[PDB]
């Protein structure tokens, strides 16, 4: 019968369910692409110039009050007064110049510092007379005179914008109104709409802040906890959406990268510093050998390698996501009893110390449970084919386990397993077999009986018959 580590592993493959033909939150689930559909809907959008291989858009920092600032009525009807006209600090500058980067590192934009002034073609100034909200952007559908420019309020009593930084409102402030710039709209509102709406409001579920930096809506609408952080970059559904509009950017990362601890993408939102650290971002990762690091907390963690699932990382809920048409190789956990499930592919999962669940999916995998009792789960024979078997790096009879009990086999088909020295043409006979030279085990398995082991598993460390769980 299934075990409660098979359990764990379904649960958590499962959770952040999204496109169900139920309707979550009182809102029909969108996938991916249909949430990238939504927010694409205004068909707004730059043209890349003639001649030029990627979109070139230069960018500038407004040093005084522009046409549009002067004689706002004349462009959006309900504005009579945006009050003082300020510049952007030099911390508003630096803290753009990240956001942008997040932008052109996921599609194939190439933005160029005009410096101060208004020459570049998306232009950042600040206002002090709130018209609603604390910021706002035009589309690039709307006439040469507006096209490119971001506004944020900064006064008195308002303080978010003056110090955008790693995590915080003021800097998911700036990658949501270029987002506009660029051409995204909010995930909702255009059939109708009101003064005061919420997510009752919303067009589909998942449009929160934990898929969406476009989006108003706390992530805790979803299911996810970031306590408090804020996505500095693009999340999910916004990779996706750009993607449509000015295709996907397969030069970034192509090397070995590392995300978390031990970081090498010279990018703040991807690195974790501490175990403290409060990570809130989406892989967008065009090559290479990669690896999730998230060993520094001390928290039990969910890792999902797959694509598009998100995973529960130091302390947060659902705060980790990978992109579509992302395949992440490695990921290693904490000290915390962690649950790591790999994809496709062949990975390398480590639990490091506590008591880990490791599911390596298809593929030939290179699983080590570390210090504490590990199980190591399977679920399909194909997992761990004789063919292209796993390898247990580490492990050790008497205190980790191979769980075998959610396969059909034995949860359907009954089926009981007879330990033999050599396949006979039974069906449900393992040879454990074991070099004291090498001190290399190995489990071999015919489910089909014709003497022919059709799943394997290697081993580096002793495997006793009262390790296998069925
Ligand atoms: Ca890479
Ligand atoms: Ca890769
Ligand atoms: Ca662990
Ligand atoms: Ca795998
Ligand atoms: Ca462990
Ligand atoms: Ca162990
Ligand atoms: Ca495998
Ligand atoms: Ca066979
Ligand atoms: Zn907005």
């Amino acid at each position: 019968g299934r075990s409660d580590a098979y359990t764990q592993v379904d649960n958590f493959l499962h959770a952040y369910a999204r496109g169900g033909d139920e309707l979550v939150n009182g809102h029909p689930s969108y996938t991916v692409d249909q949430a990238a559909e939504q927010i694409l809907r205004e068909q707004a959008s730059w043209q890349k110039a003639p001649g030029d291989s990627v979109l070139t858009l230069s960018y500038s920092f407004l040093t005084k009050p522009n046409d549009f600032f002067n004689t706002p009525w004349k462009y959006v009807s309900d504005i009579y007064s945006l009050g003082k006209f300020s510049a952007f600090s030099a911390q508003q500058q630096a803290q753009a110049k990240l956001s942008l980067q997040s932008w052109s590192d996921v599609t194939n934009i190439h933005f160029v510092d005009a410096g101060q002034g208004d020459q570049g073609d998306l232009t950042f100034g600040n206002f002090s007379s709130s018209v609603g909200g604390a910021a706002f952007a035009f589309l690039p559908d709307v006439p040469d005179a507006l096209k490119g420019q971001s506004w944020y309020l900064i006064n008195s009593s308002y303080s978010a914008n003056v110090n955008p930084a790693n995590g915080n409102y003021g800097r998911q402030t700036l990658t949501h109104e270029i987002g506009h710039t660029l051409g995204l709209s909010h995930p909702g509102d255009y059939n109708a709409g009101e003064g005061d709406p919420t997510y009752a409001d919303a067009t589909y579920a998942e449009d929160t802040r934990a898929y969406s930096v476009m989006s108003y809506w706390e992530e805790q609408n979803t299911g996810q906890d970031f306590k408090g952080a804020y996505s500095s970059a693009p999340l999910l559904d916004d990779i996706a959406a750009i993607q449509k509009l000015y295709g996907a950017n397969l030069t970034t990362r192509t090397g070995d990268t590392v995300y978390g601890f031990n970081s090498n993408t010279e990018r703040d939102f991807y690195s974790a510093t501490s175990s403290s650290s409060k990570l809130v971002f989406s892989v967008w990762d065009a090559g290479g050998n990669d690896t999730l690091d998230f060993s520094g907390f001390s928290q039990n963690q969910k890792i999902n390698l797959n694509e598009k699932a998100l995973s529960d990382v130091g302390g947060l809920k659902g705060n980790v996501s990978i992109a579509a048409g992302v395949t992440v190789e490695n990921a290693i956990g904490g000290s915390g009893s962690d649950l790591l499930i790999g994809n496709d592919v062949a990975n390398v999962l480590k639990g490091g110390a506590g008591n880990d669940i490791l599911y390596g999916g298809l593929g030939a995998d290179q699983l080590w449970g570390g210090a504490g009792a590990d199980t190591f789960v399977y679920g399909d024979i194909a997992e761990s084919s004789a063919a292209a078997p796993d390898t247990l790096r580490d492990f050790v009879s008497g205190q980790d386990k191979i769980d075998l009990s959610g396969l059909d086999a034995f949860v359907n088909g009954g089926l009981v397993l007879q330990y033999v020295d050599a396949f006979a043409g039974k069906a449900g006979q393992a040879i454990l077999s074991y070099d004291a030279a090498s001190k290399a085990g190995s489990l071999a398995i015919d489910f089909s009986g014709d003497a022919h082991a059709d799943f394997a598993i290697n081993l580096i460390g002793q495997a006793t018959q009262a390790d296998i769980v069925v």
